[PDB]
């Protein structure tokens, strides 16, 4: 019956759609739009597009990263089994390029696909650095996190660019805002104090926070014993946290976000400005402020 | 020296390449070159993408099913983990339509987008079947076996198509090849247990006709989920193995009706020694 079909298959990515996000690509896409002005049927497929895969790939990670709630809620595979999951979400990418198609752009599959093998190419990283219990250069970091953040705002700015006359170069001014975000997340993750408490030390990633305390000073292994543990240990948690503060990688942090906030300023006043893209720079940048 | 990242992505697909298997997509679309007469050029795309897919499925695959072998070696996300697994096969997945792209050929990614969305629709409905201990029935598991498995067969073909003004009928035989295929995969897993798949949950075509040659009220299973709502008293391997006897003749008589193909009917004959 077709429908039938594809309710199953969308159960779990249904599930998801309900619990709580931020939707930060949505608020990102209309505050480029100030210089892009796309009409707003193709806008909205494009939005949809890229919420559609971004929750996709929210499925996939909490897979791959062993999480156990997500938003204070249960995750998706936990209730309806990894293999649902994992055909939800595919199944999702390619309704998704399905959608790219109703553009009518011979150049929108083109982005797509470059697009989706970049975020690949991060996720597998970061994933193969974790599994092997090889801790990257902060260079190393930041590149792939260009491919992993970079993925999806990369889609939705380029899908937008193909029905816009603007035709500046606005993937510098991504690269950073890319960087800022992610970095963003790993010191509110480790630096926060019901709510979830450094889940990245038990899903022992490396985040930009512990990359900076680890070859700072090499002759310690205390925040690889954490990381290797992938324990819940809240005592073991907070002792990382105390030690990277006076190693001072917070501090380095914090420091590096706001080089990365100056430079988004710089960077968005050589496009022409953009005030809505301004004012949600600062108010981001408060949390190290 | 980037392009150590690319071989980092591919170790879990690649030792699935390196495993010892036969290649019946690549032999299979080069029997079907002596209809359609595909230049070489556009036929190795067409086959690179295949087995791509193919291989990348079954990464996927072992996973869904918590199969622990395939290949008579382990299984890859029991070497490199779930996680690894998982985006190998979705890298090569878009690597793959990446490659289809090179086929410069306006209709091609609406064909590939069509039949990757087959496939998943028949892996979801075998998925939701187990799940819920829900057989299906002879009728539904063969029509989830042409998405699942002929949605694979339909997009070499298709593309092949593409590059082709050999305009006859070819749907029939795939649609016959596809169910051989996976019935005699049924047959050789569970021939040289029948209690492990059935405990499991795990329906196959032997094991399916296990289940409904009996009074076999499922009703009460299927009341619980979504679904709704064999014949003389043989074994249930001896119903595989006649189910593939007719397949057989059926693939014969259908290239017969193309014309004959020499080398289809010699990959037949050859994998239909396996029930004989």
């Amino acid at each position: 019956t077709q429908e039938t079909v594809q309710r199953i298959l969308l159960e779990p990515y249904k599930y998801l759609l309900q619990l709580p996000g931020k939707q930060v690509r949505t608020k990102l896409s209309q505050a480029f739009n100030h210089w892009l002005k796309v009409p707003e049927d193709k806008l909205q497929i494009i939005i949809e597009v890229t919420e559609m895969l971004h929750n996709a790939s929210l499925l996939i990670d909490d897979i791959e990263d062993n999480s156990k709630l997500r938003r204070g809620f249960p995750v998706a595979h936990s209730i309806y089994g990894i293999p649902s999951v994992i055909n939800s979400a595919n199944y999702v990418y390619f309704l998704g390029l399905e959608k790219v198609l109703t553009l009518d752009h011979q150049d929108a599959v083109k982005l797509f696909t470059r697009q989706l093998l970049e975020l690949h190419q991060g996720q597998g990283l970061d994933i193969y650095w974790r599994d092997n219990y090889t801790c990257p250069t902060e260079e190393e970091y930041k590149a792939m996190v260009l491919q992993k953040t970079g993925g999806l705002f990369g889609l939705a700015v380029g899908l937008m660019q193909l029905f816009s006359d603007y035709k500046e170069d606005l993937k510098p001014l991504l690269n950073t805002l890319g960087l800022f975000f992610q970095i963003r997340d790993d010191y509110a993750n480790l630096h926060s104090k019901n709510k979830s408490f450094c889940e990245d030390l038990t899903e022992g990633k490396f985040s930009f926070p512990t990359i900076h305390a680890i070859w700072s000073r090499p002759e310690s292994t205390q925040v690889q014993n954490i990381l290797r543990q992938r324990t819940e240990n809240i005592d073991i948690k907070k002792d990382c946290v105390h030690y990277l503060e006076d190693v001072g990688s917070f501090e380095y942090t914090r420091n590096t976000l706001k080089e990365l906030e100056a430079k988004a300023y710089k960077q968005i006043d050589a496009r022409g400005g953009n005030p809505e893209l301004v004012a949600l720079v600062k108010h981001l940048s408060k949390m190290f402020k």
